[PDB]
């Protein structure tokens, strides 16, 4: 109710918010497939819930601020202050999450896509091991479903590397041609 209430009501939250930026602001992305799956389903959570209980807080404040505003206070100069820091603050936290949502969605595609390489380059291999019938056209579909599949491959490593340079680009190209040279080797095989 009274105006030291307000204050105190905005200085709580305003540390909330400063505890909360600091969550959002982390660099860790994450170093294997497992570790950016569960920092990345981690932060959805810590995401959502910070922003319902914290929207919720902001409103009430700017809510009663500006019924005081409204009414004609003659601290309405000073509330409105308290007001406009506020929601900067609120406003730098969303983005700080907005930010680590996205990164943690690239780490989570590179190392999906790394992990995918793996996979890939065993599943070529398997199938190059098997050197020949009845089965021939369980191998025809097969086969070309990898086609498909080390297309896609390629694909997602042409748009990786639009993400970044130098060591990191070079990894996802590196791969990306192992992968392409693996096939390459089986097709050729195959007569």
């Amino acid at each position: 109710g009274s105006l030291f209430q307000l204050k105190r009501e905005t200085d709580d939250l305003e540390q909330w918010i400063s505890e909360k930026e600091l969550v959002a602001s982390s660099p860790e992305m994450g170093q294997d497939f497992d570790h950016v799956t569960l920092l990345r389903d981690k932060f959805r959570d810590f995401a959502r819930e910070t922003g319902a209980i914290g929207q919720e807080r902001v409103d009430n404040v700017n809510a009663f601020i500006e019924r005081l505003i409204d009414a004609g206070h003659s601290e309405a100069a000073t509330i409105a202050e308290w007001k406009d820091g506020l929601n900067e603050m609120w406003a730098d936290l969303l983005e700080l999450i907005d930010t680590r949502m996205q990164l943690l969605a690239a780490s989570y595609d590179l190392h999906r896509y790394f992990y995918t390489g793996a996979e890939i380059l065993g599943l070529i291999d398997e199938k190059h091991r098997e050197l020949p019938h009845r089965v021939h056209t369980a191998f025809e579909r097969e086969l070309h479903l990898l086609g498909v599949q080390v297309q896609q491959f390629q694909d997602v490593a042409t748009r990786l590397q639009t993400a970044y340079a130098g060591e990191k680009a070079e990894a996802i190209q590196n791969k990306e041609q192992e992968v392409s040279a693996a096939w390459q080797a089986l097709l050729d095989a195959c007569a």
